[PDB]
């Protein structure tokens, strides 16, 4: 049914299959060292595979992204025990900055590195803790990432489709079906991840580190390019400064292509602004306008079926401070309000 997912999943799998530093058996030893709080051991383990003589000249994006993944788990780990990795591992920061340059991404691990670029097998999957709850946390993102990426493409495509066309309702229906994967992610997370273990055992690994004289956030599903999708769909012309600062916070952490999608649509009417202007001009007597707006309302419905339960998941974990993305759960309440207001516009048009 979700035929667009496969190409995105295949692009991730290429990085997941890559082990340019031959580090697989080494990174598997990291969870034991974290459990023992063995900081010298963690450093010594990293230095067994950390390149010292620069990056191999044959490397492309895939090899450099894979290398950042493997070094990356050591970054959150070191910071988790109270140490700036750049300060306790000499020669590390030049390597991180070279890998940032090679990938056009930040100089540390991101969500992409620890989830979809990370192999799934028990004898290969990299992990901070090796805990079952961390395994399910990674899985919860793998459920929806490729489907979200397809949904971004569908949103960009829908932007150029007239509400007067039967194509509008059909593309919106298709978009809704990809966005349902976000809901599936949260259901999975609510069922399989203990909030207690998350807060006590996992969360400490997601603190910011300093590289290149600035601070970079640790991995979080907050880094998924959902905010780019909604920037195009409804948010691009919002004047809420807090919402704007939220989006611009994560921009460095998403694929270059999605930064470029974000830039293309900024300061310009969002999809629903255009769609509603068109509905106003043409009238809801037009059958394709009615169907298009109805299909559009269902898109907001699924966003809200993600966002509202996700808020409860987050509050439950913090019932045991701010996330890895740097916000308290109250920001989530604000984004949720914005989403209801956007759905409200669509439904008043009907
Ligand atoms: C134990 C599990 C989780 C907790 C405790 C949690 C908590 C949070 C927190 C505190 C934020 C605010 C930003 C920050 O400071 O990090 C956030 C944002 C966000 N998270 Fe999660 N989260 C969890 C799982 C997930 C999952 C499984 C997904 C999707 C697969 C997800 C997707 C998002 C998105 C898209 C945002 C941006 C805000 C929004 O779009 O509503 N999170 N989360
Ligand atoms: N940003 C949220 C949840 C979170 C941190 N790391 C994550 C990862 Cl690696 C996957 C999914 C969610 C999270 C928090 O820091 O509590
Ligand atoms: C959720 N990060």
């Amino acid at each position: 049914t979700l035929d667009r997912v496969g190409v995105f999943a295949a692009t991730h799998a290429a990085v997941a299959a890559s082990d340019p530093l031959q580090a697989r058996a080494l990174v598997l030893q990291l969870p034991g060292l974290n459990r023992n709080k063995d900081v010298p051991g963690i450093v010594g383990l990293l230095r067994e595979f950390l390149p010292v003589r620069g990056l191999p000249s044959g490397w492309g994006f895939v090899e450099a992204a894979a290398a950042m993944r493997d070094i990356g788990f050591f970054l959150g780990s070191l910071k988790r025990h109270g140490h700036e990795p750049a300060e306790v591992v000499p020669g590390l920061e030049p390597v991180l900055l070279d890998l940032a340059r090679a990938t056009n991404l930040p100089p540390r691990e991101t969500l992409l590195h620890v989830t979809v670029w990370n192999p799934t097998a028990a004898d290969a999957q990299r992990s901070y803790t090796g805990l079952p709850d961390e395994a399910h946390l990674l899985e919860s993102v793998r459920i929806s990432m490729a489907a979200l990426e397809a949904a971004i493409a569908l949103t960009v495509e829908l932007f150029d489709v007239s509400l007067r066309s039967p194509e509008f309702a059909q593309r919106s229906d298709e978009l809704e079906a990809y966005l349902q994967k976000m809901v599936e992610s949260i259901v999975y997370a609510y069922r399989f991840i203990s909030p207690q273990v998350f807060y006590d055992e996992l969360r400490p690994f997601y603190e910011p580190i300093r590289v290149g004289g600035q601070s970079y956030l640790g991995p979080g599903a907050v880094e998924m390019p959902l905010f780019v999708l909604e920037h195009v769909l409804w948010g691009s012309q919002s004047d809420d400064q807090t919402y704007r600062e939220f989006k611009e916070t994560y921009l460095p952490y998403v694929l270059p292509a999605y930064r470029a999608v974000y830039a293309r649509f900024s300061g310009e009417p969002a999809l629903i602004d255009r769609a509603l202007d068109e509905a106003r001009a043409v009238g809801t007597r037009d059958e394709h306008v009615r169907a298009g707006l109805t299909a559009l309302e269902r898109v907001f419905k699924v966003l809200l079926r993600f966002r509202a339960p996700h808020l409860k998941l987050a509050e439950r974990a913090y019932e045991v401070e701010i996330g890895s993305g740097g916000y308290a759960p109250s920001m989530l309440g604000e984004l949720l309000t914005l989403t209801y207001a956007a759905r409200s516009r669509v439904r008043a048009a009907l």
